[PDB]
C-alpha cells in the first residue's frame, strides 16, 4: 500500500498504479479499487477501438451523422469528429456508434478484455431516469468494472496483448493524449462522470497511462465521494498531481 | 480493385488473383482478403508437402492405414490414398500424418513459408464442437491465414521459393488438378469450409492457381457467409464462374 490522501485532499477515493517493467502495482484504497462500478465515458476508450474493429468509424476524422438535437455542451450540438466526441465525452456519438454494433461482437470483445462483469444485459442504459436516447449499459447501467481491472485492459490493449490493430490503437493513443502545461510529461486518459443513485455516491473516474522515459504505468483514479460537485475532471486534477508527485521525469526537471 | 460480385450471386466474400509475371494483384473485396482466419482443408495443400518432406508420405498413392472407424462421410471409410484423401478432404488421414511430424519441424516450415499466424498451439484443434479426433489446429482452431496470404504461399511453393523438393510439389500440382472442361486453361486447387461459432460466420474457400496460355495466377477465393449452407464447393463454383468470365478470353 501507499499513501496518495495528500493528493485527494479530504475527497473519498483510491488510486492504482501498474508499471510494466516490475510488473508491481502502487496501490491506494486496495478496497476501493478492487470495487467495480459504473466505468461511465470511460468506457469510451473500448467502444472507440470497437467502433474502429468494426468499421463504423476509422480515423479520428470520422462522423456519425448529426440530426440537429440541440445539447447543454454545444461541442456537441454539430457533425463532430471522433477525437472531439471523446474528449467532449459525447454521448449520443458513442451511442449512434456501438447501437452499428451486433450485441455478440461487442460481448466476445468484453469478455476477451475480461472487462469487469461484461453485462450488457441493459442495451439501452436506464430508460428510467427521462434521459432518453442519451442512456446506455455503460452509463450508471448493466456494464461494471473495477479500478484494478480497467487498469489491467490498459495494459492488455497497449502493451499490445490484445488483437485489435496497431494503427487503431495509435488513434486511441492520439485522441487519450492529454495537454498538462509540462512537455516533459505525457499522459493519456479519458474521464468519467456519474451519480450511483443505489449508494448516493458519484462514480469519478481518470483512467490512463503514464509514459517516463522509457516506463509505462497504467493507471486509474476514482472517487465514490457523497459531493456530486466531485467528476471526473476533478479527479482528473487528482490524477496529474499524483503524477507530479510520485511519478515525475528524473531527466529535464523543472528548477 | 476489381469487382467480381456478380459471381458471388449476394453471398458474402472477396477473390484475389496474383500475377508473378507482372506481380500485380486483381483484387475483390481488399478488408475482407487482408482478413486472416482458419484455412480449413485449404491446409492441405501445405499438410501434403509436409509429409512428403518428412517421408510419412511418398506419393500419390501412399496409405496411412485404416483403422475400420466408420465415419459420418463414407467416402472415409477405406484404406485411400493420398490422392483420394486430398480429393475428399480426409481430416484422420491428415492428422494422421501431421501427428508424424514434430511440432518443431511443422513451426520452421510454416514460419519460413510465412503461413499466416504460423499458430499451432492447439495441436488437437477446438474439442468443444464435440468431434474428437476430427479436429486439428488447422480446422476452425489456433492457424489463422488471410486469402492474400493464400496466394503469396501458393506463388512462393509452385514458383520454387521455398524449401520443398521439385518432385514433391509436382505430386501436389497432380492431386489438386480439376477438369473445369477447357483444355486450353489449367486449373488446380484445394477447397475448405468450416463455420465459425464465434462470429457465426463460415469459411468457406477454393485456393489454387491458374495456368492460361503462357500466363500464371494464383488464387484465394472466400466467403464469410452467415448461412452455414456456403460451403468450400460453393465457394469452387464461384471460382470456376469467375474464371470463365475474367481469365479464359
Amino acid at each position: 500500500m501507499v499513501d496518495y490522501s495528500d493528493c485527494f485532499e479530504g475527497i473519498s477515493g483510491g488510486a492504482i498504479f501498474y508499471n510494466t517493467k516490475n510488473k508491481e502495482y502502487n496501490i491506494y484504497n486496495k478496497e476501493l479499487i478492487e470495487t467495480r462500478r459504473s466505468p461511465c465515458s470511460t468506457f469510451k476508450i473500448v467502444s472507440t477501438l470497437i467502433g474502429l474493429e468494426k468499421g463504423v468509424i476509422n480515423s479520428k476524422e470520422s462522423v456519425m451523422g448529426y440530426d440537429g438535437t440541440e445539447y447543454p455542451n454545444k461541442n456537441w450540438n454539430k457533425n463532430l469528429s471522433l477525437e472531439e466526441a471523446f474528449k467532449e465525452s459525447c454521448v449520443w456519438y458513442y451511442k449512434k456508434l456501438i447501437d452499428k454494433v451486433d450485441a455478440k461482437s461487442v460481448q466476445n470483445i468484453l469478455d476477451d478484455l475480461k472487462y469487469g462483469n461484461c453485462d450488457i444485459s441493459e442495451w439501452e442504459g436506464d430508460l428510467k431516469n427521462g434521459k432518453g436516447h442519451l442512456n446506455g449499459f455503460w452509463l450508471e447501467s448493466s456494464l461494471q468494472i473495477s479500478p484494478k481491472e480497467q487498469v489491467q485492459t490498459m495494459a492488455k490493449i497497449f502493451e499490445g496483448d490484445t488483437n485489435f490493430k496497431k494503427e487503431h490503437i495509435n488513434i486511441l493513443r492520439d485522441i487519450m493524449k492529454i495537454d498538462v502545461n509540462d512537455k516533459n510529461i505525457n499522459v493519456y486518459g479519458k474521464t468519467g462522470t456519474g451519480f450511483d443513485e443505489k449508494n448516493k455516491r458519484v462514480d469519478a473516474w481518470f483512467v490512463g497511462m503514464l509514459e517516463r522515459e522509457g516506463d509505462t504505468y497504467y493507471f486509474a483514479i476514482k472517487s465514490d465521494d457523497s459531493n456530486k460537485e466531485i467528476t471526473g475532471p476533478k479527479v482528473k486534477e487528482i490524477a496529474i498531481n499524483i503524477i507530479k508527485k510520485y511519478y515525475s521525469v528524473r531527466e529535464g526537471a523543472a528548477l
